[PDB]
């Protein structure tokens, strides 16, 4: 139907717009530190503190599979990462401190990125 090719249209260009919402947020994290997933051979025990693992490349496989139907969506995997990382890891380290400042600029970020995918429906 073509009411189904509109909606498959509307999804490649929310994708089209996650995809630099991706960008810009992997950019907030220059020492890569949330761009794979935590390797379960060098921290064996993951799994039993955190239930929801979540990184970059991850994210970024559902995002070409077209797998994000709404930002609310993208946000809650973000989430994710940051808050994954807040548990895990102790207020002293250098990954929580990332974490940390990945969540304040990103924020920025996803503010305006609610503002256009509102704004062009």
């Amino acid at each position: 139907s073509m009411e189904q090719v509109a909606m498959e249209l509307r999804l490649t260009e929310l994708t089209r717009l996650l995809r630099s919402v991706l960008d810009q947020l992997q950019d907030k994290d220059p020492a890569r530190i949330f761009a794979q997933p935590v390797s379960l051979k060098e921290v064996p025990d993951y799994l039993d503190h955190i239930k929801h693992p979540m990184d970059f490349a991850t994210m970024r496989k559902r995002l070409e599979a077209q797998g994000y139907k709404n930002l609310h969506e993208f946000e809650e995997d973000f989430d994710l990462i940051i808050d994954n990382c807040m548990k895990y890891n102790a207020r002293d380290t250098v990954f929580y401190r990332a974490a940390v400042r990945l969540r304040d600029q990103g924020g920025v970020v996803l503010r305006q990125a609610r503002r256009e995918v509102d704004s062009i429906g």
